[PDB]
């Protein structure tokens, strides 16, 4: 059967600024770079940045809610979010509708998130503060 | 410090067919559902389906290369691909890289992939046959 995300591939319009964003600003590990892409890791996540002439820099009001959240500890969350803010990283959401999260944009407008907590922790929180019509299986 | 992918959220135009696709067709575990979304798991992956009227059913020619690959064993790959084909799931690309890959579309046109092989496997193949301009770190 299926088990896990094997990799996340993001189409990027300009490879160098995107590599810099994920490696330098977000601290991911850069393993390889070539004329049309890069491979990075973030813990167990395999991230591929793929140069794509079709990628557009997309304002957040023009894209749907599809987004990619990265895990961070409770101890590190606030200072990492504040560092992104001070670096001028654009945002896309302010209301914490799914727990402790910071919502920010990559250079192409990919919707990213820092989040503290696992699925199990979110289900437990939702039992007390459920989303409308929520059912647990 | 970021420690991995916390969750992947896909915006969906119709919640019921999307739940059917990820839970019943792809075999992911449904943990909760509410009026505007669902939480599923696939191995370590926390998947959120979020009902979003902004989501367009998007032909693959109209979206960029951003895509989401799920892990499957080599032994299970061909029968899972055949399951998707029996269900009528469209393919958006043929495999031309190392490691088995099946490139298929979700009901809203999200670009998905089944892939066999890790980052380490890809890096080893690339060391032997580097892509154009490839540098390792
Ligand atoms: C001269 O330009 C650079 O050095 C930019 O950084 C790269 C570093 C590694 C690989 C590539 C792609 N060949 C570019
Ligand atoms: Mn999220
Ligand atoms: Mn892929």
């Amino acid at each position: 059967m299926l088990s896990g995300l094997n990799h996340l591939t993001l189409a990027v319009s300009q490879l160098a600024p995107s590599v810099a964003f994920y490696q330098q600003l977000l601290g991911m590990t850069l393993h390889a770079r070539w004329d049309s892409g890069a491979y990075l890791s973030c813990g167990d996540l395999w991230l591929c940045l793929s140069l794509d002439p079709q990628r557009r820099v997309t304002p957040p009001e023009e894209s749907d809610y599809t987004h990619y959240a990265f895990s961070i500890s409770e101890a590190d969350f606030a200072s990492f979010a504040a560092r992104l803010e001070a670096a001028g990283v654009a945002v896309w959401k302010l209301n914490r509708s799914e727990g402790a999260s910071h919502y920010f944009l990559d250079p192409d407008g990919h919707k990213l998130e820092l989040h503290v907590g696992s699925l199990a922790q979110r289900l437990a929180a939702c039992r007390e503060q459920p989303y409308k019509g929520m059912v647990f299986f």
